[PDB]
């Protein structure tokens, strides 16, 4: 199965030019749980964000063009790139909001952290239809002295 997770604001902002405006280390925590030892899928533009291969996870990256970085798997269409994924239990999309788009419909699971933040940004996850899916985990979490703002944590399972 195919899942995506994401860390959204008001409004479904996930990205924008600069840096983010905001500080979470809980959700980054939470990436990792939920990541860790599976392979991740990612667009060109959020592979330069991060700039290494996230550790103990196969990094395959979509670019059109050829890569230019041997450590990973570089993959030009949305078929190799599940392709290249192999047998493995869950497969996780980790962005952007280009490949967001063309994977929600796959997607049979949704991570997402919703964080109370207003922020300008260019980059929006899809929009989907909450009737669509079963909230199987939810669970909200003030702003303290380590996260900026207060967020909320929720599975997503496809009906
Ligand atoms: O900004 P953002 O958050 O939207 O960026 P993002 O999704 O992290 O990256 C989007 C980039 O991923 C590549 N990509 C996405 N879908 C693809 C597909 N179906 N086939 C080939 N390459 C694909 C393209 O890289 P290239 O620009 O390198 O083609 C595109 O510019
Ligand atoms: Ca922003």
């Amino acid at each position: 199965m195919i899942s995506l997770i994401a860390a959204l604001a008001v409004d479904r902002v996930i990205g924008m030019e600069n840096a983010m405006p905001w500080n979470l280390p809980a959700d980054l925590a939470w990436f990792k749980r939920n990541t860790l030892d599976k392979p991740v899928i990612m667009g060109r533009h959020t592979w330069e964000s991060i700039g290494r291969p996230l550790p103990g996870r196969k990094n395959i990256i979509l670019s059109s063009q050829p890569g230019t970085d041997d450590r990973v798997t570089w993959v030009k269409s949305v078929d190799e790139a599940i392709a290249a994924c192999g047998d493995v239990p869950e497969i996780m999309v980790i962005g952007g909001g280009r490949v967001y788009e063309q994977f929600l419909p796959k997607a049979q699971k949704l991570y997402l952290t919703h964080i109370d933040a207003e922020v300008e940004g260019d980059t929006h996850f899809p929009d989907y239809e909450p009737d669509d899916w079963e909230s199987v985990f939810s669970e909200f979490h003030d702003a303290d002295a380590q996260n900026s703002h207060s967020y909320c944590f929720e599975i997503l399972e496809r009906r």
